[PDB]
């Protein structure tokens, strides 16, 4: 029971391109597609990330398969940054799916630019890691999603998922 068995929970479930919650389009669990306007742009690199045109519906197995891109995308890609590396190291894999979610979300970028809450997960003073993770490019923008992660630090187990 892990990040898949995380986000899955995050972000809901469709097979269908759609809008996500700051209105960017989107297709699959948290599967960005692009900021633009245009929806076809959104098809578009649908079409190069499945290699056919899908045209907004796809094979629920193309649905776990660009899942697992994207995911995988985030394992050659929070191991690149020079800061979360060590962070990745210090949290229980409980909580390594957690620093995924958060790298998956925001971005990687973002994940690197709360500094502090990770030198304090490092150093796992997880209580103020927590109320640091809580100052919001990450916890205004889901404030939900964002307490079930850092509950997630917190806790060293998936209960706020329950």
């Amino acid at each position: 029971m892990n990040i898949f068995e995380m986000l899955r929970i995050d972000e809901g479930l469709r097979l269908k391109i759609y809008k996500d919650t700051e209105g960017y389009y989107t297709i699959g669990i948290g599967h960005l597609l692009t900021k633009s306007p245009s929806l076809n742009a959104a098809k578009s690199e649908l079409d190069k990330a499945i290699g056919r045109n899908c045209n907004g519906v796809i094979t629920k197995d193309e649905a776990e398969k660009l899942f697992n891109q994207d995911v995988d995308a985030a394992v050659r890609g929070i191991l690149r940054n020079a800061k979360l590396k060590p962070v990745y190291d210090s949290l229980d894999a409980v909580r390594r799916c957690a620093l995924i979610n958060m790298v998956f979300q925001m971005g990687e970028t973002g994940v690197a630019g709360f500094t502090n809450s990770l030198r304090m997960l490092q150093q796992k003073r997880w209580d103020e890691a927590a109320v640091n993770l809580a100052k919001s490019r990450w916890y205004n923008q889901t404030p939900n999603r964002a307490k079930r992660v850092i509950t997630t630090f917190r806790t060293g187990t998936w209960d706020a998922y329950k």
